[PDB]
């Protein structure tokens, strides 16, 4: 339940839905709505109002419950359907759907995210001509100096209460870190990594590797790396609409992912540094750079 | 890992029981010492620094593969020696031991606390004439006002983002919070409702009824109960240390545990306010005040 809340509270997140639907009407409009892993079933209360014809909303959890209740006191149950189950399970009233909304991201945008649920009801029930939202994303990868919080983890166990402790700096090295940063400990120019159209990608282009250059911009330490994602609705938009869960961006509950070096090194403005990422699918992250290799998990 | 690594950074605990060991190595000197659930095994070190001639750290989670390294670093495995599994299954290299030691406690102090291990040990281990400690440990309740807060937790799902949600109120109601608290929003004094000395407590002395009187402070409309626990180290100690997990003093790991009210209610200045308090073995907390009666759990 906890989570939900979050959710809701998260204004970026939950407007930036609520807008790209009401500001778009004429994507739902009489059409049938699939809404992937509904929660509450905010975003599907939002397409009915913008004149859904039918609105399917699914959901493993037990929240389902709570969604149902919610649509009753909103008198929504003779356009909202709700079904509890996972998608590659439930039997769904209808063959097609017209849109499939759904808000699937995980932190790094992929971390325990539900996007395969989403591939697959696009595959097996997004009718010829239909859309998914949000259809484009991003992830991008951008430099930290911040030698206090790098000490913070990790020269923090050479002396624990007069005490040796540096084996556990092992242990701390290989988990990433969902944090807001400070945007004045960037020290680069962001650099995409990964761009995504739900309509043409499978669950084979989630694991991927890029190579990546980072642009410099302060002469520093450089102490981590940070990564975030932006989401995107666009086809068929009149108002477009864009969020960023970036550190020059308001906070999210996304905040940003943080892949700590073990060996900061220096970098100078104006350096193009360059470095390799690769994704498996929970998921891991593999970092080169500076010729050292690291995976990092959540 | 986090968790220890938090644990360690929380000062008010750690040195503590750091203090505790450190001003009073008569307790220690020559002394064989057991160290319930003893994680990256910072309190066996302070006991073997503190002239123990031998220490048992016991744990069963993976991080005492991290205490046998720690031991060694700090060239003190002729003194400590570490033991994977529960203290209820493992075999131990003697048959009684002087002095037993744990940080065991939980959230509310009860709240998934390792109590029942430490009591364990107690009565299988602990020599005649041997001592537990902390031995001494209060929890206390104190009223809260914040009017604001109980809005965003309650009022706050009668119109979200223009629809109903008030059913949800239900479900946050009944779970317990684990916050800190702005001391300015307590308006009574604390009022202890259990007090424990883990050389005479028993396993079924940790379910238990109160009945309580709030103090009241200030007249406002009370919102929530908090609740928080002091730890004492005292038997034959020449420098006694206390530590407090109220609001009232400096955070630590615990922070406060706070049941919301579902009603809020005025009070006034001066008033004593009472009502009932039962714990249940996770946990659950069962509250009647007001009229009111509610059962809420972590
Ligand atoms: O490592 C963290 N945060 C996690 C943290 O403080 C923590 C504290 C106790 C237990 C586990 C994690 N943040 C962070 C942010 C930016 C950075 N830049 N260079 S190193 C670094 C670390
Ligand atoms: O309820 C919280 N905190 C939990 C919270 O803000 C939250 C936010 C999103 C999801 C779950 C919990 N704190 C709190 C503190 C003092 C209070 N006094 N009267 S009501 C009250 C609530």
């Amino acid at each position: 339940y906890g989570i939900h809340e979050e959710m809701l509270k998260d204004k970026i997140r939950t407007e930036s839905y609520r807008d790209f639907i009401y500001q778009n009407p004429h994507i739902f409009k009489d059409k049938v709505v699939l809404d992937v892993g509904c929660g509450t079933g905010i975003l599907s209360m939002f397409a009915a109002k913008a004149g859904a014809k039918k609105v399917l909303g699914v959901d493993q959890s037990e929240i389902l419950y709570q969604a149902m209740d919610i649509i009753r006191l909103n008198k929504l149950e003779d356009t909202i359907t709700l079904i509890k189950g996972k998608i590659e399970e439930v039997h769904l009233p209808v063959e097609k759907v017209d849109v499939i909304i759904s808000e699937w991201m995980g932190y790094f945008l992929l971390f325990e995210s539900m996007l395969d649920s989403v591939l697959y009801a696009k595959n097996k029930y997004l009718a010829k001509g239909g859309s998914v939202y949000p259809d484009i994303c991003t992830i991008s990868l951008v430099a930290v100096s911040d030698v206090n919080k790098h000490a913070d983890r990790i020269a923090f166990w050479d002396d624990v209460y007069g005490f040796k402790m540096s084996c556990m700096k092992k242990a701390v090295i290989p988990e990433a870190v969902v944090e807001v940063l400070d945007p004045k400990t960037l020290i680069s120019e962001p650099c995409g990594i990964k761009h995504i159209d739900c309509h043409t990608t499978s669950i084979s282009d989630l694991e991927f590797s890029s190579d990546f250059t980072l642009k410099i911009t302060r002469t520093s330490m450089c102490t981590a790396i940070a990564g975030y994602f932006d989401i995107y609705f666009e086809k068929n938009c009149h108002n477009r609409v864009v969020f960023s869960t970036g550190p020059q961006s308001t906070k999210t509950h996304w905040k940003q992912t943080v892949f700590l070096l073990e060996k900061p090194f220096s970098v100078k403005a104006g350096e193009a540094l360059k470095g390799k990422v690769t994704v498996h699918k929970s998921l891991t992250v593999t970092l080169t750079l500076n010729n050292s290799t690291q995976t990092y998990g959540l």
